[PDB]
C-alpha cells in the first residue's frame, strides 16, 4: 500500500533507533535510574528513566499484578510482538521484564505527553492539527492491520503520543491476553456501540472520530453540549447512563460555522453507528480531508512546543 510508504527522514530516523535498540540488550530492573514520573495511566504508573548502561532515555511502565511466575512469562513473551512493530506511525518498544511483583514495559519517550495531556494545556486544538493527527493514526492503525493482523482496540486520546520533533504515534494496542486478563480497568466511554452490545477495526475508527471530537470542542462530546456551552466555547452523567447513551442516541458531531465541512464529513463517516456504513481505513485514507491535510504544510513541532511550554 501507498499509504505505508516512508519518507527519506522517517527512514533515517526508524534505521537509528533500531540501531541504538542494538546496542541495549536484556533489561534488567537494577540498570534503570528514575529521573521524573511521566503519568498515570492504565492500571500503571509511568516514569521517564534512564537505562543507566546505555544512557538512553525510556519511558517504563510499572504495573503491579501479583502471578504465579508462570502466567508472567508468558505475559513478557506476548509482548515480545511490540519488537516486530515498527513504524513512524507506533511508539517505539524496547522490552519487558518482570521484578518486584511490577510487570515493566520499557518504550520509546515522546517528550511532548499525550493528546489528552495536551489537550489540557491547549483547551482545543486547531483543526489542521488535528489534520495532521487524523493522518498518523489512519497511518498508525493501516500499518497494525496490515502487516501485523492487529487491532488497535483502545483508541483514546491518551493513547496518542507526540514529540518535539512532530512525529504522532499510537501506542497501547492490545496485543497480551494474558496482561489484560491479569489487569481485569480501562474506560470504555471510547468504545463503538457495536462492541458496547456484544470487533473490527471499524471499532477503532469510531474511537478515533469521537477522540478528533473531542479534541477539537475541548470537552468529551457525550452528552452533547448544550447552546449555551457553545457560545462559552466558541463565541453528571454516571460511566453507565453514558454507554446506555452511546447505543440508543445518535451518535455527536461537529458544530457547525466554526470547522470546515471537509473536518465535519470526516468526524461524520467515522462516527456512523453502523459499521458498515462506517467508513473503513482504504476510504478515510483518501477522503477530502484527508488529502487536503497531507497537502497542507502544518508546522506540527512548533505549534507543540509553544502550546506545552517546550523549549
Ligand atoms: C490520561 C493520560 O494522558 N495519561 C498519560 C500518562 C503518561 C503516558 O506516557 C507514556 C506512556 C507510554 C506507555 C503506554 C503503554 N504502555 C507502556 C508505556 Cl511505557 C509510553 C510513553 N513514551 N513516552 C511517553 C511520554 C509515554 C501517556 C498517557
Ligand atoms: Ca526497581
Ligand atoms: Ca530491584
Ligand atoms: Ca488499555
Amino acid at each position: 500500500l501507498e499509504e505505508l510508504e516512508l519518507d527519506e527522514q522517517q527512514r533515517k530516523r526508524l534505521e537509528a533507533f533500531l540501531t541504538q535498540k542494538q546496542k541495549v540488550g536484556e533489561l534488567k530492573d537494577d540498570d534503570f535510574e528514575k529521573i521524573s514520573e511521566l503519568g498515570a495511566g492504565n492500571g500503571g504508573v509511568v516514569f521517564k528513566v534512564s537505562h543507566k548502561p546505555s544512557g538512553l532515555v525510556m519511558a517504563r511502565k510499572l504495573i503491579h499484578l501479583e502471578i504465579k511466575p508462570a502466567i508472567r512469562n508468558q505475559i513478557i513473551r506476548e509482548l515480545q510482538v511490540l519488537h516486530e512493530c515498527n513504524s513512524p506511525y507506533i511508539v517505539g518498544f524496547y522490552g519487558a521484564f518482570y521484578s518486584d511483583g511490577e510487570i515493566s514495559i520499557c518504550m520509546e519517550h515522546m517528550d511532548g505527553g499525550s493528546l489528552d495531556q495536551v489537550l489540557k494545556k491547549a483547551g482545543r486544538i486547531p483543526e489542521q492539527i488535528l489534520g495532521k493527527v487524523s493522518i498518523a493514526v489512519i497511518k498508525g492503525l493501516t500499518y497494525l492491520r496490515e502487516k501485523h493482523k492487529i487491532m488497535h482496540r483502545d483508541v483514546k486520546p491518551s493513547n496518542i503520543l507526540v514529540n518535539s520533533r512532530g512525529e504522532i504515534k499510537l501506542c497501547d494496542f492490545g496485543v497480551s491476553g494474558q496482561l489484560i486478563d491479569s489487569m481485569a480497568v480501562g474506560t470504555r466511554s471510547y468504545m463503538s456501540p457495536e462492541r458496547l452490545q456484544g470487533y473490527s477495526v471499524q471499532s477503532d475508527i469510531w474511537s478515533m472520530g469521537l477522540s478528533l471530537v473531542e479534541m477539537a470542542v475541548g470537552r468529551y462530546p457525550i452528552p452533547p453540549p448544550d447552546a449555551k456551552e457553545l457560545e462559552l466555547m466558541f463565541g453528571p452523567m454516571a460511566i453507565f447512563e453514558l454507554l446506555d447513551y452511546i447505543v440508543n442516541e445518535p451518535p455527536p458531531k461537529l458544530p457547525s460555522g466554526v470547522f470546515s465541512l471537509e473536518f465535519q464529513d470526516f468526524v461524520n463517516k467515522c462516527l456512523i453507528k453502523n459499521p458498515a456504513e462506517r467508513a473503513d481505513l482504504k476510504q478515510l485514507m483518501v477522503h477530502a480531508f484527508i488529502k487536503r491535510s497531507d497537502a497542507e504544510e502544518v508546522d506540527f513541532a512548533g505549534w507543540l512546543c509553544s502550546t506545552i511550554g517546550l523549549n
